[PDB]
């Protein structure tokens, strides 16, 4: 019987001189926003994970990281370098920032042969986020185009500190995505949640205004769209510096044209994380009372 793999998003995690960044043992018996992600995954059922990360933070990935799961559960390692493109492409020689998530969940495309979740490296989602994406990826085995992720409430998803930054959903009656937008500067300006759009009009929200948190669930048919989609993007912004291939914007594209459809799960679960040093005592606070509620043991790994 087949278990879903947890793909993970961990290219963002080194600093820019060849080492991981500082982890942050937020949790009271100091483990990390991670550690959390991966205990409830194999809470949910998950088979094996999967990092994609670089090789000039590899070695410290290895030794600090990968030793906390090894034998809990299955691991590898996956890596997103600049050179990595389609055959007859190269990478520009200026270029320097990496090409954006979608590029990351490339890397993935030999390692995951099964369903399988995207989630984010630093975002806490909460144990039914995984529960209810683990049992949809069960019923995926197999299928072409049907995907899933997992929505949170924009009110539920604010800082006190400043404006977030939200893929704001699009869902039908049936529960289906018909679209998603990255929105940048989403704050609550005394009773409602605003922000603008491309051509400076502001738009608002509900508080119960769905929201994509980057937690996916794809079958593998999803790394040949992209690639499909990558190779589109590289001939028309592949010259371009700062030009970045986007999870969202490729969803966005599928099943606008009706090759992809992308079913909402409307979980039970609440996300934290930090945007703003500010809002981190928070959620240091939420970890600590989630444990002291009997969620989580103190000490996870």
């Amino acid at each position: 019987a087949m278990k879903p793999t947890l793909f993970v998003l961990a290219a963002g995690m080194g600093s820019r001189y060849g080492s991981l960044k500082q982890l942050d043992g937020i949790g009271p018996g100091g483990d990390t926003i991670m550690d959390y992600s991966v205990y409830d995954a194999i809470r949910a059922g998950f088979g094996r994970l999967v990092f994609v990360i670089r090789h000039s933070f590899e070695k410290e990935f290895r030794e600090k990281i990968l030793t906390k799961y090894e034998g809990r559960i299955p691991v590898e390692l996956v890596f997103q370098e600049l050179d990595r493109l389609p055959e007859g492409f190269s990478c520009p020689e200026g270029r320097e920032k990496p090409w954006g998530t979608n590029h990351a969940v490339l890397m993935g495309r030999d390692a995951i042969r099964e369903p399988f979740a995207v989630i984010n490296a630093d975002d806490f989602y909460g144990r039914n986020g995984f529960e209810v994406l683990a049992r949809k990826l069960m019923t995926l085995e197999g299928k072409q185009g049907e995907y899933c992720m997992v929505g949170y409430r924009v009110g539920n998803t604010l800082s006190e500190s400043g404006g977030v930054s939200r893929g704001v959903c699009q869902v039908d009656e049936k529960h289906l995505l018909t679209g998603v937008v990255e929105r940048t500067g989403i704050e609550r300006t005394d009773g409602t949640i605003s922000f603008r759009d491309e051509t400076g009009k502001i738009c608002t929200l509900a508080e119960d205004a769905p929201v994509s948190m980057n937690m996916w669930g794809f079958t593998p048919d999803y790394f040949d769209y992209s690639e499909e989609l990558f190779i589109n993007f590289l001939n028309a912004h592949g010259q371009e510096p700062k030009s970045e291939f986007f999870i969202p914007f490729v969803v966005n594209d599928l099943i606008r044209s009706g090759r992809a459809s992308v079913e909402v799960l409307d979980t039970t679960a609440r996300w934290f994380g930090v945007t703003y040093s500010d809002d981190r005592p928070g959620v240091v606070a939420k970890l600590r009372e989630l444990t002291e509620a009997g969620e989580y043991p103190t000490k996870l790994f």
